[PDB]
């Protein structure tokens, strides 16, 4: 096992298939309902193995999960189309969680320690109140998510709940952050009812115009500026991420942050990250390794590179397929405009 | 494209006859030193679990000439003996003349990333503006700085081979720049210890030091009065308690409200930081998610808010400080008069 108070799965079955007809009363028994939207499984034996293995995951995560009511049920696409219309599933493979009126989807690592942290998050309100210096301080170090934050007179603020509802939405992958103390509106240059904008690795944030915001204003403004000129590859969104490519290709950049080449090697690329984030086909994907240690041996094999050091390239989604800048030397990396000659090529 | 166990046999029970041949054949040498194997499925199960990790380990790692043997306690107590071997459940691993220890998550990707960086040198060189600013932001990990001629210099080979002695637990750097060495106030020779979240380092007294002199200093400073808790050390940091106790602090640094308490938590490990008895553990609950519900139930407590309170580790049983609004957070000295209670028995288990 992983170790001493690590839980195993008690062959308890918490995680079966869902039907339409109990669909109703199985939602009413959890705080949250997690749903498996998969493709019917074959007879073949090598995926319905594959399937058992994520049924498993999900069997351990309801397990641990147990005590803070959230329901893990399956929904066969093909068997069960009518729920799966109804609720508005369509991309097969990822797990759908029904919180109220909401629904937030999942599509990274399937792993059960990976969703546990995830939903852990989603169960919480997905807003934030920043009135301590402490708490300013912790906003201002969020650097690698989407962050948002909004000055309000009280929680009892009709714009406020419309910022709030508007969180709702991007739970958990977009922050929202909102504060009701003049100081800290003045330190963070907060008008009343104004909301700022930051995209990860920019100094400046940019305020949201035409204040004061609606719940649909503020949706709409997010979705628009919702891929970032540098976006962090994550585990629990690393498919989501993955799908999202701009005309079949990833710009993809290998940086170790805890080592020091691969922190050199980050910040040259925020800069490169600054200087075009106004380019909208531009879409750099960084990757820890750290993040992703199983998949170390098949990237150097695939991109025949070395992940001991920092790397970028471009990948092609369909048959993974790449080419890479050369870079024997981490202590000889190149500069801004060296990468951006590089990649101004790449477009 | 995450990896699935192919099923070859790649991990197998390592003999002294052939401890030499198998050495030789692989560029890290890791032995799994187990308790010997009963007639029970009491277990034999569990341990051909974490035969399997091992097995996935032994895979990806495969093209890196990373090997993987098992160690019978009983068998092979003899050759047990003379590497060194003494804890049962602990993963040894061979690095030239070395021997460093795994004593945390058995974990396939715990395993893989804490080899990966095993692999490396264990010294990183800082030159650049990046380089020093990359040094200067590790915070929660205990970290060495020297400021030597080169690489030539046989002061920098002492700092080195002792670098090795710690690989990969307490990070060592180097510098030959004069002008990296007067911003982090490196005079020649000279070795800064920072100790994690303290702001000012310690210069080891008696440059130029010998290999012996550098492990011996980091012995004597190796608990920090703030410490986390990692999944590759978690086991190798837990066993280490101060009588029967450890002061556990849960902070979920990503929460606001979380990263609001480490702060004050590190207000009062400074004020500290010469105390002894006092050694703080830090869990951040993110890197244990599949610890939540146990941690929960057994502490009765609510992890989606900052708690601090003292465990004991033979039954698991713990008294917690009250902190029942993460918006109401205690000061500094409520923390340590709380701690100071703690300490002087005033709050037990
Ligand atoms: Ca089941
Ligand atoms: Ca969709
Ligand atoms: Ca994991
Ligand atoms: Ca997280
Ligand atoms: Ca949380
Ligand atoms: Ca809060
Ligand atoms: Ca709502
Ligand atoms: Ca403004
Ligand atoms: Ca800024
Ligand atoms: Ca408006
Ligand atoms: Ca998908
Ligand atoms: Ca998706
Ligand atoms: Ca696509
Ligand atoms: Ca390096
Ligand atoms: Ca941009
Ligand atoms: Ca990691
Ligand atoms: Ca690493
Ligand atoms: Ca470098
Ligand atoms: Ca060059
Ligand atoms: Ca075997
Ligand atoms: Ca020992
Ligand atoms: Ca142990
Ligand atoms: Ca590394
Ligand atoms: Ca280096
Ligand atoms: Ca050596
Ligand atoms: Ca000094
Ligand atoms: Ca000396
Ligand atoms: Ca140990
Ligand atoms: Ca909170
Ligand atoms: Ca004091
Ligand atoms: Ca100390
Ligand atoms: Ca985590
Ligand atoms: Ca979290
Ligand atoms: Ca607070
Ligand atoms: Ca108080
Ligand atoms: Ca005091
Ligand atoms: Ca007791």
């Amino acid at each position: 096992e992983e170790g001493l108070n690590f839980p195993t799965y008690d062959g308890k079955d918490r995680v079966v298939s869902l039907s339409e007809k109990n669909f109703k009363q199985v939602l009413k028994k959890y705080d949250l309902l997690c749903l498996y939207y998969h493709e019917p499984v074959s007879s073949d034996k090598v995926t319905q193995k594959q399937f058992q293995l994520k049924e498993i995951v999900l069997e351990l995560v309801a397990q641990v999960l147990e005590h803070k009511a959230i329901g893990f049920v399956m929904v066969d696409a093909k068997k069960e189309a009518k729920l799966a219309k109804k609720l508005g599933f369509d991309e097969e493979g990822s797990l759908y969680i029904l919180k109220g009126d909401r629904t937030i989807e999942f599509d990274g690592e399937f792993a059960a320690d990976v969703l546990v942290e995830f939903l852990l998050d989603l169960i919480e309100d997905p807003v934030e109140i920043i009135s301590s210096k402490l708490e300013v301080q912790a906003f201002e170090r969020i650097e690698d998510y989407i962050k948002l934050i909004g000055f309000f007179k009280s929680e009892d603020s009709e714009y406020y709940k419309a910022f709030e509802e508007a969180a709702e939405h991007f739970q958990p992958y977009i922050k929202f952050f909102a504060t009701f103390d003049k100081g800290v509106a003045k330190k963070l240059s907060l008008k009343m009812n104004e909301v700022d904008f930051y995209e990860p690795f920019m100094d400046e944030p940019i305020a949201i115009p035409n204040k004061p915001y609606t719940e649909e204003e503020l949706v709409e403004f997010v979705k628009e500026h919702q891929r970032p000129t540098l976006r962090r590859l994550r585990p629990e969104e690393m498919f989501e991420t993955w799908e999202d490519d701009l005309n079949g290709i990833h710009i993809v950049a290998f940086a170790e942050k805890s080592d020091p080449d691969g922190y050199e090697f980050l910040e040259i690329l925020k800069q490169v990250a600054r200087d075009n984030t106004d380019n909208p086909d531009l879409s750099i994907l960084w990757i820890d390794p750290d993040d992703f240690p199983l998949l170390v041996a098949y990237w150097e094999k695939t991109f025949k590179i070395d992940l001991f050091r920092p790397q970028i390239g471009v990948v092609n989604v369909t048959d993974a397929d790449s080419v890479w800048m050369e870079i024997p030397d981490d202590d000889d990396l190149p500069t801004a405009e060296e990468l951006e000659d590089w990649i101004e090529d790449v477009l």
